[PDB]
């Protein structure tokens, strides 16, 4: 027996598909930074793409652990171009803020259904989203310090190029 | 800047997107095997999914190496249900045979324009595709021997569960 | 004592339920031993030990908040089941009952704003997810098995390897 | 099938359930010493409780080795309070003596049936009971010398806290 | 800043409370040193360093959520107690007050559906259980010691061994 | 017995309370640098705060080593804001020069009282304060050479981030 309500399963399945989209979006930002020729920003976006995949697989495993099933949905085409580096990263910040709210919505729905297991499972994402937001604000802050000066952009490129 | 024709850039970009669908398709086969409860087949499909991402990224890299740019397209919703194990693996073989012909088409197009670099690049894929088909055919030959017998299916599950 | 008497009693009741759970799994070891499945015996003995550690975590938490543990009688558990599948079906049902009892303590602790006990119980919520699932995974393998002895022996070996 | 008499199987099964009661009793003495705030005594009682489980399991294995089956019985509520350290260890001693006599009774019953296999099996427990009784007499005799001096009780709590 | 001004202010105040907590344990060390108990001194100095890490945890969380930290004046703490037992009950009473301050932030965050701050505070809810319990254990040992100097020396070495 | 005069004990206790404020002050500059987004300057200042605590603790011990007693006084509120990176470090230099003079005042009080022990104990801080002053001056000079050019600011931000 599936021991999550169907409406919590679809909320989880929906979030799983949003995590797949988030990974595709960062790959698309990588395509942008690669066209712009910043190998370090490219490197950073590829790691973010694979990191979001692990988020999706976390949802994957919990759905099956609670007796549900996963259904993959179509993945909409992401933007392929931005108005500069600050533009791409602010789009990332806004995006992760949307992801956090979508996860917040699942938590409140689970809490209202007295689904304590799903409430507890999502705490990892609550904490993780704090870090996903902060790291992008850090880059945005450093980018505003550079203020388009290429000597500093190279430093920030090579800094983000070291992400493991 | 770009030293591939737009006809070859577009064939490569389209194949890149098909490799992304390939990974999504194999992930969806994992959701099916998880629903049916075959951990080894799940494992095998998850590893196939990650192999297809590397196929995509080899196209990604080659496009930029020749001065092109990659544009990510929508990913269609993959099927989530099959009649049984053998049908899923037959769907995989059909898929890989289809990707082989699509690569054959890029190779013939590149050869037509005397883009010898892209012809040579696709040789790796010609050789990889022979093994992608053969591995699925070996499984199908075993499933046809298994003939739906659960004790023998369980052996093949554990066997494909050992994939590295 | 810094837990309410009503929460202290709930924890103490759950400690005794956790000891009963360990005894129950020992009784399933007695059953599989009578039936001659060494691997299922192994799994059940390892499961009985795991419930003891659960009980002791309630033990320690009660004393950490100024409480005292009172051990109650342990009811006689069933000693027989109608085959391997039936015993694991009883296990799944039992663990679900354990999950609901933990949920109930968590809800009582929440409405008393006993945040320490709420947070303490999170560990058991997450653990209960696994205990339910690992029995569900066994049941699904048994359903496919359909009593076929070659597959049951394969499953005895798999469960005999639990550490 | 079973090569112990039903009368000896019942005697062994009964004693297995006494061993489980013994471990529960000692756990209960741990609950008492934990309320009293003597860490070392708690540790000792927890170690004694685990030791009685190895006793129960030893009977378990012999019963199955002789073609018998184990049936677990209800476990009585143990006392949860004593009138002091000496009183608790005195109850432990009295309990171990009762266990010894219960074990002796099985030995005499099996020897009257010429069930030599069960006679020989029980030798291990005859010897163990000598140690179990002696270890409690040792503690009681040290407590007599302590004579309520908290400085010496602390020393003794530390010593029994070192039990491996 | 993505925490509300009431939640940032509660967090900033708790940061300053943690710093006073570290200062308080430091003068408790000044007390035990005047009284000539090196082990209790050692224990109190270690408690001081631990409270700095509590403060620094609130520090980091405030910045991770886009807020800023403002350091406030630190009150002069008591410098004397009328004995070992009195010093530790001041410690216990204080940690209980810290727990309630943390509970208030938790409920404030919860009413604001600020799940991130709620979850961040779980670590402290769990930590405070152990901070209270370790002082209770010490007090319970001091009651057994009952002013006997030979036993006080024993407890002095024990707490002197804290890592 | 106390073998320092009350005025030298009182001077030493004031310096102890002054050393704690210095640590609190440097902690507050970290709050400033963290708000400005300079993680390396934050690192430097947090480690400077820990060094001031060790200064406090050396006064702590010496007071007890000559039979006195420490009384902790209120810590008066530090500033939390500066008009830029170098202005903060200008405050740092200004502060430690004040500490050096406060230490000099104790040394003279000790010299006139023929308290040779306190005179000698303080020569550690005399020598340490020379380092403390030079350490900030050198930072100040590089900030002036950098001249607000962030590529150079970023570089010694990372430089001071390497402090042990
Ligand atoms: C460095 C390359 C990153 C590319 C990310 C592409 C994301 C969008 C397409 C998703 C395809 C399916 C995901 C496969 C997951 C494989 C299973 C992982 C199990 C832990
Ligand atoms: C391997 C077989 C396990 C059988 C368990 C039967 C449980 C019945 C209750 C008996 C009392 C158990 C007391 C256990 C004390 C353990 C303390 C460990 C340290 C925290
Ligand atoms: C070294 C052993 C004694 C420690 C006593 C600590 C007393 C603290 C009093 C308040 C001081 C506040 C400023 C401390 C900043 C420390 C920052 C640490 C980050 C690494
Ligand atoms: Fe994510
Ligand atoms: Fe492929
Ligand atoms: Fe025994
Ligand atoms: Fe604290
Ligand atoms: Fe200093």
């Amino acid at each position: 027996m599936m021991v999550i309500s169907e409406k919590v399963r679809k909320a989880l399945n929906d979030q799983l598909n949003r995590e797949i989209y988030s990974s595709y979006l960062y790959l698309s930002m990588a395509t942008y930074f690669d066209a712009e020729g910043f190998k370090g920003f490219v490197h950073w976006m590829k790691k973010q793409a694979q990191e979001e995949l692990t988020h999706a697989m976390k949802f994957y495993e919990y759905i099956y652990d609670r007796g549900g099933r996963v259904e993959l949905e179509a993945i909409e085409k992401p933007p392929s171009n931005w108005n500069g580096i600050k533009d791409a990263f602010e789009a990332a910040l806004k995006h992760e803020e949307f992801v956090t709210q979508s996860i917040y919505n699942i938590l409140e729905l689970a809490s209202e259904e007295k689904d304590h297991a799903t409430v507890s499972f999502l705490k990892w994402f609550v904490d993780e989203q704090v870090e996903e937001e902060d790291q992008v604000r850090e880059i945005l802050d450093l980018l505003e310090k550079a203020n388009g000066q290429m000597s500093v952009i190279f430093q920030l490129d090579r800094y983000l190029g070291q992400r493991e």
